[PDB]
C-alpha cells in the first residue's frame, strides 16, 4: 500500500543513467528510520548523488505520508489496496539439479548384424524433474557418433515433507510439522499419519499408545499435521512420521534427524601454555610443571566438560600438521574469513609450510603423496583471491570496492612466494607491483594509502609502518618483476633512504620492530640504529606494548625475523621462548596477521638453526585420576610429533620431562557457559533490543511473527576500530529478513560491508556482519527484521558479540530474549513427561508414612535437609533458590551448619512443577553427586530430589494439614533418632 511504486518508476525514468541507481535507492525507506538528511552522510560518492539521493527521498517522503493521511483510516473495516509491485531488473533461474551418471562403458558383447547391445541398470534419483541422458560414443572403426536425448520423466503424486528447526535447545516446546502434498488433478487423498515414539523426546505418542490421525488432503492442495515435541537428550535423534494412504498403496513415510543442543553457550578456554625445554629450563635434565585445573565456574547443570592435552614435539609441528591437511586447514583461526585479507588461510599457512617442509627435507618421513594435496589447496586459494581484482590491477577489501594499498602490498608478498610452487600468473603480480610503485608511491619515498584503513594505520608512525610493509612486500618481488618493472629498484632505495631518515623519531614498539625487519632486510640496520631495535624491547623477551594482544605478537615475529636476519643466535632464545607462549584462543592464536608472522618466524628460526636436531622428549604424565601413569617418547624421524590426549573430568596434574628437545605443551578446555551479559567489556559498548514490528507489512507465508532486531555499538577508544565484526546467534526457528540486509549492504548508503549467513554454527544458526570501522564518537546503529517460523515456548535468548578481527582482546557480548511464564502443551500426558524431571513419581498428595520412611534413605541418597526458603531469583534460563538451612537430619560428603545458607539451581520448565513461595519450610533430600560448586557449594534439583512443603507451625492445626504435620514430625524424630534401619 505504502510501496507507491509507480510514481518512484515514474520519477527514475526522467533523470540520467548513471543518477538512477542514486535516486532508485533514495525512496526505500532503510529499517533504521533515518531521515535522510542523516543518511545522506553514509554516501560515498559525489555531491550530485547526494544532492539527487536528499531530493528524491524528501519528494517520495512526503508524497506517502500525504498517501497515508488521505487513503488510510483505522475505522474502515475494508482492507487496505494492495498493489502489484510490477518490478525490472527480473532474473532468470539459476539453479538447477546436479548433474549424475558420469561414468563411461565398452560395449563387448557378440555384435548382431554389427549392433551391439549392453543392457546397465541406474538408479533414480530423488528429484522430480525430467532427465535427459546424452550419449556419445568412441570407436576406431567408424569414429565419433552423439546419440539422441533419452527423456526420463519423474513423477510422483503423494509427498510428505517433514518441516523441524534447525537446531532446538533441550527442554524447549517447538511445535514441528509434516506438511503433505497432493498432486492429483481432481482427486482427493484419505492419509492416515502416524508419529513413531522417540525415547528421546515426550511425542504426543506416549509408549503404550502410537498417535495416529486421519486426515484428508483436498484436489491440488496440502494440509499441515502440526505435532509438539519437547527433547530432554542431547544429541542428534531421529523423527519420523509414517503415512499411508487409502486406496493408493502409497505408504510414504519421511524420517529426518533433530539437533538438540544444551542451554548454554559452548566455549573453548586455555589454561595451559606451558614450553618443554627441559635442558635448560628444568632442573638437572628434567622439567616439572604444574598444570592447574580449568576455572569451569560459570558451567551449565548437568552438562559434560571435555578436556584436552596437547604435546607438541616442536614448536611448528602443530600449524605444519594442520596447513598440510584441507579438512583441518580451517581450524587454524577462531574468525571468520570472508573478506579480503581473511581470505589468506588457502594460501599462506599452506605455502609456509611447504617451504619450511621442503628446505628441512621433512617429506620422506612424512609423506611426498601430501605434497600434490597441499598444491591443490594453493590453487584453490589461489582461485578464490583472484575475485578481489579489481580491473586496474589492485585488490581490494571486499568485492567492488575501493582498491587498498595494505592489502595490494599484502598480496603480492604472498604470491611472490608461491610462484615457485603453483604456476600463478606473472601479469597479474607485476600489474600489482607497478600499480604499487607508480600510483600510490609519493616522491618523498611514502606510499599514499586512499581506501578505507584495515589495520592500525605530523602523521608519523602511521607511514613508517606502511612503507616498511610494502617495502618487505617488495623485497619478495625484487628478481620476479624485475624485468616487467623497470624503476622497482629506484622504489626500494628511495623507500629505505626514508626509512633510514626518521627511524629515530619512532616510539611505539610495533613501528620500531617493523621498520627494524625491513632495515634488516636491506642491510642497513647498523651503527645507532641498532642500539634502538635493542634497547626497545622489555626484559630482553619481546617488543611488548601496553594493552595491544596480537599486536604485540606480530610486533615480536617481525623482531624475531630481524634477529635472524642478522645472524644473531643468543638474543633469540628467550623470543623463541616468549612466542611459544602466547596461544590465547583454542590451542593456538586468534586472528591471521599474528598466525602467520608467528608461523614465518619460527619456520625462519627452525630453517636458520645449525642442525639443532636432538629432539628426543619423553614426556611422562601423572594423571590423579588414572592410576596408571601414561608416557609419550617423542623422537626424531617420528611419525607426527604430536600426542594428544582427553579427559572427561577437570583436575590439576603435574608434567614431567627429561629433556634432549624444546616442545610445547598446550590444554584446552571445552565447556558450556550460562547465557549471562559479559560483565566487564574491553573496549566495546552494545546495546541489543529485540521488539515487536509495528507492522506486519512484508511477511513470509510460513513465518509466525516478524520482529526488529536493533543493534548499537560504540568503541570506547580514542581512534575507531580498524575492522569489527558482529557474530549474531539466533534463537530457535528464527530467520532474518534477507532483503533488509541486501538493502543494507548492496545499497548506496552501505551500512554494513557484507553479510554471511553460512558457518559451522554447531549450535544455533549465526549470522555474522563484517563492519567497516566502529565509530568512537556516537553509537553506531543499524536494525533488521527476524521471522519466526515454528512457535516455541521457553525460548532461549540469543548472543550477539562484536569484537575488534586484528585484535580479539576487546570484545562485547550481550543477550537479548522476547519480552508468569506461559506453555503450550498442558495435557493429561503430554503436561506430564516435561515435568517427569526435577521431581520424584510421588504426587505429593498422598504420601504414606511408610513410603516416606522407605524412600527417604535409599543408599543412594547421601543428604536429607529441612530448610526454609529466602528469596526467589526467577531467571530466564535457570531459576534460583536460596534454602536457608534449619536442621540436617543426617550429614554426606558436604558440610553444613545450622543457619547457614544455599543455594539451589532448578530449570525453567519445572517452576511451576516446584511453585515454591517465599518464606516457607521445606523438605529435600538428594544424591552424593547432587552437589554443583567446587566455594558456592550450590545444589541441582534433579530426577532424585525429593520436595516435600511443610505446613507452617500456626497453620498446623487446620484439618488439612494436621493430618500431615504429624507424621513429618514423628518421620523427621525417627530419623534424628533412630537412625535409618535399612
Ligand atoms: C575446542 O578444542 C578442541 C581441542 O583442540 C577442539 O577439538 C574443538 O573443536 C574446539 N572447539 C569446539 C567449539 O569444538
Amino acid at each position: 500500500s505504502v510501496q507507491l511504486t509507480e510514481k518512484r518508476m515514474d520519477k527514475v525514468g526522467k533523470y540520467p543513467k548513471e543518477l538512477r541507481k542514486c535516486c532508485e535507492d533514495g525512496m526505500r525507506e532503510n529499517p533504521m528510520r533515518f531521515s535522510c538528511q542523516r543518511r545522506t552522510r553514509f554516501i560515498s560518492l559525489g555531491e550530485a548523488c547526494k544532492k539527487v539521493f536528499l531530493d528524491c527521498c524528501n519528494y517520495i517522503t512526503e508524497l506517502r505520508r500525504q498517501h497515508a493521511r488521505a487513503s488510510h483510516l483505522g475505522l474502515a473495516r475494508s482492507n487496505l489496496d494492495e498493489d502489484i509491485i510490477a518490478e525490472e531488473n527480473i532474473v532468470s533461474r539459476s539453479e538447477f539439479p546436479e548433474s549424475w551418471l558420469w561414468n563411461v562403458e565398452d560395449l563387448k558383447e557378440p555384435p548382431k548384424n554389427g549392433i551391439s547391445t549392453k543392457l546397465m541398470n541406474i538408479f533414480l534419483k530423488d528429484s522430480i524433474t525430467t532427465w535427459e541422458i546424452l550419449a556419445v560414443s568412441m570407436s576406431d572403426k567408424k569414429g565419433i557418433c552423439v546419440a539422441d536425448p533419452f527423456e526420463v520423466t519423474v513423477m510422483q503424486d503423494f509427498f510428505i515433507d517433514l518441516r523441524l528447526p534447525y537446531s532446538v535447545v533441550r527442554n524447549e516446546q517447538v511445535e514441528i510439522r509434516a506438511v503433505l502434498y497432493n498432486y492429483r488433478q481432481n482427486q482427493e487423498l484419505k492419509v492416515r499419519v502416524e508419529l513413531l515414539h522417540n525415547p528421546a523426546f515426550c511425542s504426543l505418542a506416549t509408549t503404550k499408545r502410537r498417535h495416529q490421525q486421519t486426515v484428508t488432503i483436498p484436489p491440488k492442495s496440502s494440509l499441515s499435521v502440526p505435532y509438539v515435541i519437547v527433547p530432554l537428550k542431547t544429541g542428534l535423534q531421529e523423527v519420523e512420521v509414517k503415512a499411508a494412504v487409502y486406496h493408493h498403496f502409497i505408504s510414504d513415510g519421511v524420517r529426518k534427524s533433530l539437533k538438540v543442543v544444551p542451554e548454554g553457550i559452548r566455549m573453548n578456554k586455555t589454561v595451559a601454555v606451558r614450553t618443554l625445554d627441559p635442558e635448560r629450563l628444568g632442573r638437572e635434565g628434567v622439567q616439572k610443571e604444574d598444570i592447574p585445573p580449568a576455572d569451569l565456574s560459570d558451567q551449565v547443570p548437568d552438562t559434560e566438560s571435555e578436556t584436552r592435552i596437547l604435546l607438541q614435539g616442536t614448536p611448528v609441528a602443530q600449524m605444519t600438521e594442520d596447513a598440510v591437511d584441507a579438512e583441518r586447514l580451517k581450524h587454524l583461526i577462531v574468525t571468520p574469513s570472508g573478506c579480503g585479507e581473511q581470505n589468506m588461510i588457502g594460501m599462506t599457512p599452506t605455502v609456509i609450510a611447504v617451504h619450511y617442509l621442503d628446505e628441512t627435507e621433512q617429506w620422506e618421513k612424512f609423506g611426498l603423496e601430501k605434497r600434490q594435496g597441499a598444491l591443490e589447496l594453493i590453487k584453490k586459494g589461489y582461485t578464490q583471491q583472484l575475485a578481489f581484482r579489481q580491473p586496474s590491477s589492485a585488490f581490494a577489501a571486499f568485492v567492488k570496492r575501493a582498491p587498498s594499498t595494505w592489502l595490494t602490498a599484502y598480496v603480492v608478498k604472498v604470491f611472490s612466494l608461491a610462484v615457485n610452487l603453483i604456476a600463478i600468473d606473472s601479469q597479474v603480480l607485476c600489474g600489482a607491483v607497478k600499480w604499487l610503485i607508480l600510483e600510490k608511491q609519493k616522491p618523498d619515498g611514502v606510499f599514499q594509502e586512499d581506501a578505507p584503513v584495515i589495520h592500525q594505520e605530523n602523521n608519523n608512525e602511521k607511514d613508517m609502518a606502511l612503507t616498511a610493509f610494502v617495502l618487505i612486500s617488495l623485497q619478495e618481488a625484487k628478481d620476479i618483476c624485475e624485468e616487467q618493472v623497470n624503476s622497482l629498484p629506484g622504489s626500494i632505495t628511495k623507500a629505505g633512504d626514508f626509512l633510514e631518515a626518521n627511524y629515530m623519531n619512532l616510539q611505539r614498539s610495533y613501528t620500531v620492530a617493523i621498520a627494524g625487519y625491513a632495515l634488516a632486510q636491506m642491510g642497513r640496520l647498523k651503527g645507532p640504529l641498532l642500539n634502538k631495535f635493542l634497547t626497545t624491547a622489555k626484559d630482553k623477551n619481546r617488543w611488548e606494548d601496553p594493552g595491544k594482544q596480537l599486536y604485540n605478537v606480530e610486533a615480536t615475529s617481525y623482531a624475531l625475523l630481524a634477529l635472524l636476519q642478522l645472524k644473531d643466535f643468543d638474543f633469540v632464545p628467550p623470543v623463541v621462548r616468549w612466542l611459544n607462549e602466547q596461544r590465547y584462543y583454542g590451542g593456538g592464536y586468534g586472528s591471521t596477521q599474528a598466525t602467520f608472522m608467528v608461523f614465518q618466524a619460527l619456520a625462519q628460526y627452525q630453517k636458520d638453526a645449525p642442525d639443532h636436531q636432538e629432539l628426543n622428549l619423553d614426556v611422562s604424565l601423572q594423571l590423579p585420576s588414572r592410576s596408571s601413569k601414561i608416557t609419550h617418547r617423542i623422537h626424531w624421524e617420528s611419525a607426527s610429533l604430536l600426542r594428544s590426549e582427553e579427559t572427561k573430568e577437570n583436575e590439576g596434574f603435574t608434567v614431567t620431562a627429561e629433556g634432549k628437545g624444546q616442545g610445547t605443551l598446550s590444554v584446552v578446555t571445552m565447556y558450556h557457559a550460562k547465557a549471562k551479559d559479559q560483565l566487564t567489556c574491553n573496549k566495546f559498548d552494545l546495546k541489543v533490543t529485540i521488539k515487536p514490528a509495528p507492522e506486519t507489512e512484508k511477511r513470509p507465508q510460513d513465518a509466525k511473527n516478524t520482529m526488529i532486531l536493533e543493534i548499537c555499538t560504540r568503541y570506547r577508544g580514542d581512534q575507531d576500530a580498524t575492522m569489527s565484526i558482529l557474530d549474531i546467534s539466533m534463537m530457535t526457528g528464527f530467520a532474518p529478513d534477507t532483503d533488509d540486509l541486501k538493502q543494507l549492504a548492496n545499497g548506496v548508503d552501505r551500512y554494513i560491508s557484507k553479510y554471511e549467513l553460512d558457518k559451522a554454527f554447531s549450535d544455533r544458526n549465526t549470522l555474522i556482519i563484517y563492519l567497516d570501522k566502529v565509530s568512537h564518537s556516537e553509537d553506531d546503529c543499524l536494525a533488521f527484521k527476524v521471522h519466526q517460523y515454528f512457535n516455541v515456548e521457553l525460548i532461549q535468548p540469543g548472543a550477539v558479540k562484536v569484537y575488534a578481527y586484528y585484535n580479539l582482546e576487546e570484545s562485547c557480548t550481550r543477550f537479548y530474549h522476547p519480552e508468569g511464564k506461559l506453555n503450550k502443551l498442558c495435557r493429561d500426558e503430554l503436561c506430564r513427561c516435561a515435568e517427569e524431571n526435577c521431581f520424584i513419581q510421588k504426587s505429593d498428595d498422598k504420601v504414606t508414612l511408610e513410603e516416606r520412611l522407605d524412600k527417604a534413605c535409599e543408599p543412594g541418597v547421601d543428604y536429607v535437609y529441612k530448610t526454609r526458603l529466602v528469596k526467589v531469583q526467577l531467571s530466564n534460563d535457570f531459576d534460583e533458590y536460596i534454602m536457608a538451612i534449619e536442621q540436617t537430619i543426617k550429614s554426606g560428603s558436604d558440610e553444613v551448619q545450622v543457619g547457614q545458607q544455599r543455594t539451589f539451581i532448578s530449570p525453567i520448565k519445572c517452576r511451576e512443577a516446584l511453585k515454591l513461595e517465599e518464606k516457607k519450610h521445606y523438605l529435600m533430600w538428594g544424591l552424593s553427586s547432587d552437589f554443583w560448586g567446587e566455594p558456592n557449594l550450590s545444589y541441582i534439583i534433579g530426577k532424585d530430589t525429593w520436595v516435600e512443603h511443610w505446613p507452617e507451625e500456626d497453620e498446623c492445626q487446620d484439618e488439612e494439614n494436621q493430618k500431615q504435620c504429624q507424621d513429618l514430625g514423628a518421620f523427621t524424630e525417627s530419623m534424628v533418632v533412630f537412625g535409618c534401619p535399612n
